[PDB]
């Protein structure tokens, strides 16, 4: 039957001191197509494009997006590159060149086999005006928000198929 | 041959006043085994488990991971999840009860075909420090720090396989 709430801090330790300074920066996604997956991320979600890295000996891109100010975007560029790879929940497109035009190709969104990763989730005020807004958009959805089990939470789908749960923070409890 | 810097911003948008207050709240990675997953991130890594959800009928449990101080946990149970799902860069991960006895059963960690998800990343103050220490516990390493072209960057993986990335944002514009 799972943990207990107990059991599970059981197995929970304190922070070591040497560890006081990490923080989560990033969730690495290969992308098919870079050009689709920035109009969604920007246009659809609101993120930044803070920092983009070509690597041609190696034949890849990588974009990093995150809810950041444009202004606050360093001009110089190694300060651009310390800041954006120092700011908290990035996401990290990773583009292997030639994707965008190989038909038979795709990514694996991890909900199917084989199965891993599940979603990011992106927490908005309100779960039902997001979605109103997606729907007139064109937005793929796996799950509306009236849909299902789970009354007042969905999940929509970026280019490449990966889910992004969309959440309430203030209505989990109240729901 | 990849995207021009003014190809790709050309794709972004800026953000529409509907996403102004949106945030990356979380990643979720499916755990087959929460005992050693929560001793791995909160031991190993340094975070701290802020929240627990458990669904009987459907027999899963969720666990949400993130660098924050114990002590702005709040007391009071709604509160607590309100707080916990406003959290920037949580890891949500997500126990499908009984994997854990499973021999037959394990999950993919997006890095083999097929591929899709990559990796989540840790910024951290000192990539050489941080590894001696996860070599002293044990800890599994796909990329040890000197190992490669990529000097100075490290990829560790949790009990399930899951990639981590381990980088020092300011050595990153450097090298
Ligand atoms: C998993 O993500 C969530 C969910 C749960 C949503 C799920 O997608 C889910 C994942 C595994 C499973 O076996 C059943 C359902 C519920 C609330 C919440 O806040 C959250 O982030
Ligand atoms: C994809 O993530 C990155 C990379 C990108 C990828 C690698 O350097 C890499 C090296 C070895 C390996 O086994 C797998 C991947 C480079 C810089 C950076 O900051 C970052 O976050
Ligand atoms: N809360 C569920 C909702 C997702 C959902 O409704 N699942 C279906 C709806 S598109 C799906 O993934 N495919 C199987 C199906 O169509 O039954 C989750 O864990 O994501
Ligand atoms: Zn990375
Ligand atoms: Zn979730």
């Amino acid at each position: 039957g799972g943990l207990t709430d107990e059991a599970a801090l059981s197995c929970c330790s304190d922070a070591d001191p040497s560890t006081k300074d990490f923080l989560l920066q990033q969730t690495m996604l290969r992308v098919k197509d870079p050009k689709k997956s920035l109009d969604f991320y920007t246009r659809v979600l609101g993120m930044t494009l803070i920092q983009k890295c070509d690597f041609p000996i190696m034949k890849f891109s990588l974009y990093f997006l995150a809810y950041e100010d444009k202004n606050d975007i360093p001009k110089e560029k190694d300060e651009k590159i310390a800041w954006a790879l120092s700011r908290k929940a990035t996401l990290e497109l990773t583009h292997n060149w030639g994707t965008e035009d190989d038909e038979t190709q795709s990514y694996h969104n991890g909900n199917s086999d084989p199965r891993g990763f599940g979603h990011i989730g992106i927490a908005v005020p309100d779960v039902y005006s997001a979605c109103k807004r997606f729907e007139e958009l064109g937005v793929k959805f796996v799950k509306k928000p009236d849909d299902g089990k789970m009354k007042g939470l969905a999940f929509i789908q970026d280019p490449d198929g990966y889910w992004i749960e969309i959440l309430n923070p203030n209505k989990m409890a109240t729901l």
